[PDB]
Protein backbone atom coordinates (compact mmCIF):
# COMPACT_ATOMS: atom_id res chain seq x y z
CA UNK A 1 0.00 0.00 0.00
CA UNK A 2 0.89 3.46 -0.49
CA UNK A 3 1.82 5.62 2.31
CA UNK A 4 1.26 9.82 2.37
CA UNK A 5 4.88 10.45 1.85
CA UNK A 6 4.73 8.78 -1.27
CA UNK A 7 1.75 10.97 -2.56
CA UNK A 8 3.37 14.40 -1.75
CA UNK A 9 7.07 13.01 -2.44
CA UNK A 10 8.64 10.54 -4.77
CA UNK A 11 11.05 8.88 -2.53
CA UNK A 12 13.58 6.40 -3.14
CA UNK A 13 12.10 3.98 -0.15
CA UNK A 14 8.30 4.66 -2.38
CA UNK A 15 7.08 1.55 -4.58
CA UNK A 16 7.34 2.63 -7.66
CA UNK A 17 4.15 2.36 -8.71
CA UNK A 18 2.84 4.49 -6.02
CA UNK A 19 4.64 7.20 -7.69
CA UNK A 20 2.57 10.02 -9.02
CA UNK A 21 3.99 10.54 -12.87
CA UNK A 22 2.98 13.93 -13.58
CA UNK A 23 1.66 12.78 -17.25
CA UNK A 24 -1.27 11.27 -19.27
Amino acid sequence: PCPPVCVAQCVPTCPQYCCPAKRK
